[PDB]
């Protein structure tokens, strides 16, 4: 019933399309697509707080939380909206995404349009790095792509 | 106060950052930016339905028109909600914006968050061109730079 989309680009070679449907408000979201150019293993994937490029993909600030929660992996009670943990790369650089999450909504207060869809450089660690950072960012590094979610057909 | 922002891109380059603000939902948007790498005179400025740039800015579909009105100039009660009539590119090609409109929004049925901005290539003739594609489009032609509306800081 509902579709949003958001296109990845960024400074080098990372480019992806990310697709986001909800049958119901009260349903879960089912996310699904592919993001190219990636190094093989886990990268982080998060909603950001911002859709705000204005200087790229930092622009979009922290993740999104509305709720004041601390960093988590997509199947934790304690994880903010935006954390829907890792993509997987191939070992051609090709991330199918098939993600099904019942906290992010393409409505209401955890609804995602207008925020920042990124992919990271590294694994996010879900929380469980042992380091103080693991509990805020999942220590994913830097920003590859990013884009601002938004209403589709 | 409600802050929102769009990064436009595209070919030449044509690039800008617009910046949108509300006060209260009940109250006028202020928009202010400004657009580099345009041809000097005037270009068609709107706001399109969707917020899909994956194909670039075709995928944004038509004006943004959620009430079912015939296109015109930001002044007219009959406009499109995404009809912000033209920005002016000086000789150096570029174009500071300035605008207060009162049908956009930041909030409900009018607002303007994850749909696309656009640049266009010609002015838009605010459905005074007296042929059926000026109460459709304005006439503006092709989109040369365009990016999702997002939720600032
Ligand atoms: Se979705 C979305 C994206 C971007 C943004 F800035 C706002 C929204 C909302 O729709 N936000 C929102 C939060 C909470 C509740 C609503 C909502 O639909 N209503 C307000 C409460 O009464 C029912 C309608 C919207
Ligand atoms: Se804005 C925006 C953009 C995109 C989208 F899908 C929804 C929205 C909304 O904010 N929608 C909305 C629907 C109903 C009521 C409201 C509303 O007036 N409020 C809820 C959010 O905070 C202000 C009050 C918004
Ligand atoms: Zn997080
Ligand atoms: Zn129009």
């Amino acid at each position: 019933a509902t579709k949003v989309v958001c296109v990845l680009k960024g400074d080098g070679p990372v480019q992806g399309i990310i697709n986001f449907e909800q049958k119901e408000s009260n349903g879960p979201v089912k996310v699904w697509g592919s993001i190219k150019g990636l190094t093989e293993g886990l990268h982080g994937f998060h909603v950001h707080e911002f859709g705000d490029n204005t200087a790229g993909c930092t622009s979009a600030g922290p993740h999104f939380n509305p709720l004041s929660r601390k960093h988590g992996g997509p199947k934790d009670e304690e994880r903010h909206v935006g954390d829907l943990g890792n993509v997987t790369a191939d070992k051609d650089g090709v991330a199918d995404v098939s993600i099904e999450d019942s906290v992010i909504s393409l409505s209401g207060d955890h609804c995602i349009i207008g925020r920042t869809l990124v992919v990271h450089e590294k694994a996010d660690d879900l929380g469980k790095g042992g380091n103080e950072e693991s509990t805020k960012t999942g220590n994913a590094g830097s920003r590859l792509a990013c884009g601002v979610i938004g209403i589709a057909q």
